């Protein structure tokens, strides 16, 4: 049986993994589930094709040592790498991964979340982000559809391809902080089941921020260091606030608590993920005995990015190297 296919696109992982099925893409590559006649039991696996750009292969690196070095109930782990014998033939990267049933954007597209649900699932988020920000990393795109679910309501943090030591984005960006940003409109949305800051472009995506925060205070607007932006903030009438049980009636007063300080704009007075474990919000899920830490934050001993492309196609075959057959 030749190679595997998936949509006309080459899925080289068979003999081991089969009976492909098509579930998403990314950037640079696709995402298949797929029969794992070893373990007898389907698994995720994403394809990359970093190679052509220095930028993707930093980013295929970096995911790599990260989900290799993390151990979290609450993220996705990486089980096995598939890529070709030699550099020379190493076109795509094959990751494997848990195969997880849905994720929070389709399940906020069909279902309505009982409160003590949203409560769970944002309990669980913050539970792994604890652990990534332990370990001195940022995860930089959390957003519904890359948080996981499994037929239990386990919940897994996923794609951590842009992790480092527009509607999800932080004010401050247009720091551990600008995931918390991204947590507060996922809670948001979780709320609704409708994204809180819509934006079409950068700007659009500031006005709508301010069109329920309320115009920045001065101390506020010395967060934008841009200069642009500054002056375009400054060009802007006033906008009040909109309070938060305004915008949505019929949540938990504990929930809005929490989510007002999730989504402060100035990153520095944003509530960090230890306080919002502790919040009063999750005091039911809260269990300070049961949300480990990384042992030592990572470090990037090379740093990525003053690196040739073909330096880190080299060093992605080595780090790979030990999903290898005999080695
Ligand atoms: O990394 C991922 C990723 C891996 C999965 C995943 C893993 C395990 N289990 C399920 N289960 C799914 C079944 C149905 C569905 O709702 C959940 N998904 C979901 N993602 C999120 C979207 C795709 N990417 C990123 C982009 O974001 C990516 C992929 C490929 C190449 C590149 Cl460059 C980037």
């Amino acid at each position: 049986a030749g190679p595997e296919m998936v949509r006309g696109q080459v899925f080289d992982v068979g003999p081991r993994y089969t009976n492909l099925s098509y579930i998403g893409e990314g950037a640079y590559g696709m995402v298949c589930s797929a029969y794992d006649n070893v373990n007898k039991v389907r698994v995720a696996i994403k394809k990359i094709s970093p190679f052509e750009h220095q930028t993707y292969c930093q980013r295929t690196l970096r995911e790599i040592k990260i989900l290799l070095r993390f151990r979290h109930e609450n993220i996705i782990g990486i089980n096995d790498i598939i890529r070709a014998p030699t550099i020379e033939q190493m076109k795509d990267v094959y990751i494997v991964q848990d195969l997880m049933e849905t994720d929070l954007y389709k399940l906020l597209k069909t279902q309505h979340l009982s409160n003590d649900h949203i409560c769970y699932f944002l309990y669980q988020i913050l539970r792994g982000l604890k652990y990534i920000h332990s370990a001195n990393v940022l995860h930089r795109d959390l957003k519904p559809s890359n948080l996981l679910l499994n037929t239990t309501c386990d919940l897994k943090i996923c794609d951590f391809g842009l992790a480092r030591v527009r509607w999800y984005r932080a004010p401050e960006i247009m720091t551990k902080s600008i995931d918390i940003w991204s947590v507060g409109c996922i809670l948001a949305e979780m709320l609704s089941n409708r994204p809180i800051f819509p934006g079409k472009h950068y700007l659009d995506q500031l006005n709508h921020i301010l069109g329920i925060l309320g115009s920045p205070s001065q101390e506020d607007l010395n967060c934008i260091i841009n200069l642009k932006a500054r002056n375009y903030l400054l060009s802007l009438p006033h906008k009040n606030k909109v309070p938060w049980n305004r915008l949505f009636p019929n949540a938990d007063s504990k929930a809005l608590d929490l989510l007002d300080k999730m989504l402060t704009f100035n990153p520095h007075k944003r509530i960090e993920v230890e306080q919002a474990l502790a919040h009063p919000y999750l005091e039911q899920y809260y269990d300070p005995s049961d949300e480990p830490i990384a042992e030592a934050p990572f470090k990037f001993d090379m740093e990525l990015d003053d690196l040739p492309k073909e330096k880190l196609k080299e060093l992605i075959f080595e780090e790979t190297a030990r999903f290898q057959p005999g080695y």
